[PDB]
């Protein structure tokens, strides 16, 4: 047992463990969107920027989780990252749908760990994930939110100027 | 013989003279679909500029295969430069599809020009066609195909619509 | 087939696609060395750095790769990224032999990505190779040689002074 | 008939075209001529640039033709540009020679579409020209005049001190 | 074998120490063509610095030989630095002769070195040759012709005034 | 005869060249010795840096006895420069005891100069030797001692760690 280890319960630490997989595999999600927007039969410059800005930003997340697991005593086990759901995401409006979903079950996955850290009388890891994960959650369901709605009401995605022109007034 | 020429095969320098006159044809091509989007019934003054700066860009290009000819102790030798196939340029994205066109002519011969380089083992030449022009011709294709893909993706080229608004908001 | 593509085989197209998870899953193993650093019971926050330094690289590495798979208009298919081979990574020595190993052989996929390119008469996917990624390994590879070596003559592993010393004047 | 066009011939449409492909003509000569002082057996380095200057002015020259041609609503049509008539220029004192006659035809042409517009009540494209060309024409045929005295007068091209001397202290 | 060594062909590491030898012997050629400019009898103090400026280059090229041997894991061996042909370079003229003779031989021996990493499959050796010798020797080559034959058309050597003036206004 | 030479013995102007090839041949030795610490399986790269920088400035050494032979009228003869004793230099205390040594081997014959620039009276070639070459070289060999001394003191040869850490304290 670790020196520095006190009050962290092991159903958190393997719990911290899960999520450092599961925001991995969002930061791979969003690698794979942003190089779709990239191909020359696609071709939306800043859907591309914005799903890469996307993308590193969950692995920062998922680097403070395990910067979290020493600072508690725990030991990071990795696994496998699996390749994402589709390699062709469709449309600028399709990609938008499939990143508000996935920020809503990353979101799911952190309230149900905030449940279980309530239910240990871990204090410290409550506010952790409140601090750093629960605000950063719903601002970007909103702002997934917004994305979609602009683009279903423009038109898209059957309107490519739609897709177009919310690349260019909206993400860049 | 020039005193400086070493490992220089004839059928090398010939194949330089050829690559000399098809950038400046090129050149010539790209100035021509320059003043066709000068016209004041066509009107789009970015697609001008675009193909303008191509224009300079291209005729750069062969400038620098005649100083390689002379740094080798080749000879150049200047043919005409033909005439575009075409003086009315129809919309942009005829247009754009036709540079795409182009540029992979230039890079086709560009390749039958390392070819030759290989056959011969002359690493100075294969070595100053990587550097200065593969990549190059990569990059603008790739450039060229996003534009056609966009220009289709809008409605071009019925939409005239969507031709002012590339014009505005990619090429300007 | 893509308006892109010239001159760019199927099986350079799949190699490409083998070295992206290649460098991904490098990416990956320097994450985990870097955090095995980061344990309160290891605690060399130098060799924590720079292994994160070298995980961000190798993802920048990976990035350029899918950004040239689309420039030559082939298709990206991701695969899982696999889980390094150890959790605990035992020393700063060890590491450092880890990493070597995994450099020279990252090297060798590289060469071979090489050979098969030159195979297939792609002087532009060999410059890309050549300019990009082969000095690079070159140099990585004699960096790391130096600290396997330094590490050994101050006396690593079982002096932990020498590790202790190495992370401050050599790694600080 | 263009909505813009007034009081504009269809006489003068076609000699500012024939205008046009004289100027890049002209500006193909001077780019030969450049690079034949860049040789490594001629080698004289402000022959070559002040050629190349001069080709760069005549083809800025043909583009405010083309301008021309669009904004009184005439229409361009190119014709081929016609390889030089030498490929070896000599000398330094050849090539201004050269040069001299050179202009001396271009301001030909230039008073004979003077005349015309003249004929044809063009006010306008006669302020063009003067206001752009012919001063232009007198000034490049008096710079050319006394280069070629000096050369001549220096012993040039027996001499080939001369024309050493000539490129440092007037074209350096 | 050393631990860093990978894809470095016996018959390499041989060839790039004979490489460093005769940089380290072309160096030295202009060390001596330096100080002979240097003498009160010569004087030519422009010739000097052009010669030390290029003695300093090629040692420099030397250095970034034994540079690239120890990053490939070969083992430098050392040869005798053999002293130049001549003790005196007779005039400007031939001392640039001498030097564009010597130039064309290191550029053999390049192109020989090339050509034996390529049999050898050594992608990253024919890269390294590429990057840093083989446009440097062709530059070299070029503005040794035109030095050369400015100064025969200049009436060097039996006219002491061309040397003198070439000292000048080309070296100076 | 040079019309500058005045009371300048033949004997000095012999023993100025030999003392040339020995400031080359110390340069040499010192420029083997650098790259033996850039080895992989050495990696001192202060000592490599510190070596180095003596190769330089033994060289600017011979050139300013090449620029005094000169400046007397004495004639420059070169000869081969011997390659140094080892190919390998075994520790940084034993490369700094062969350049103790061969500091004092340098230093034994520039006093021999001296006693012959004596015998022969030549008041300026024995100030030449006091002004810029015999405290220099007392000041080497004092702090060649004093490098000696405390990687004796430290425990090197057989402490890896005194080599690392006088490496980085000393000479860094
Ligand atoms: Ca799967
Ligand atoms: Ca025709
Ligand atoms: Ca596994
Ligand atoms: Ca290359
Ligand atoms: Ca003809
Ligand atoms: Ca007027
Ligand atoms: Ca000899
Ligand atoms: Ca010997
Ligand atoms: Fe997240
Ligand atoms: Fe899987
Ligand atoms: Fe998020
Ligand atoms: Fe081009
Ligand atoms: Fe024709
Ligand atoms: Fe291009
Ligand atoms: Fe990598
Ligand atoms: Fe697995
Ligand atoms: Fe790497
Ligand atoms: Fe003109
Ligand atoms: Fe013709
Ligand atoms: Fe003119
Ligand atoms: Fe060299
Ligand atoms: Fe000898
Ligand atoms: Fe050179
Ligand atoms: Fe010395
Ligand atoms: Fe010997
Ligand atoms: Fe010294």
């Amino acid at each position: 047992t670790s020196q520095v280890r006190q009050n962290y319960h092991q159903d958190s630490e393997a719990a911290i463990n899960r999520q450092i997989n599961l925001e991995l595999y969002a930061s791979y999600v969003y690698l794979s969107m942003s190089y779709y927007f990239d191909r020359d039969d696609v071709a939306l410059k800043n859907f591309a920027k914005y799903f890469l800005h996307q993308s590193h930003e969950e692995r920062e997340h998922a680097e403070k989780l395990m910067k979290l697991q020493n600072q508690r005593g725990g030991r990071i086990f990795l696994q496998d990252i699996q390749k994402p759901d589709c390699d062709d995401w469709e449309s600028g409006l399709n990609a938008m749908e499939c990143a508000l979903h996935l920020e809503k079950n990353v979101n799911q996955s952190l309230l149900e760990l905030h449940k279980l850290a309530t239910d240990k009388n871990d204090p410290h890891l409550c506010d952790f994930i409140e601090t750093h994960y629960l605000n950063e959650q719903v601002k970007a369901i909103k702002e997934l939110g917004d994305h979609v709605t602009n683009l279903r009401k423009m038109g898209a995605p059957e309107s490519g100027l739609a897709e177009y022109l919310f690349d260019k007034h909206t993400l860049g």
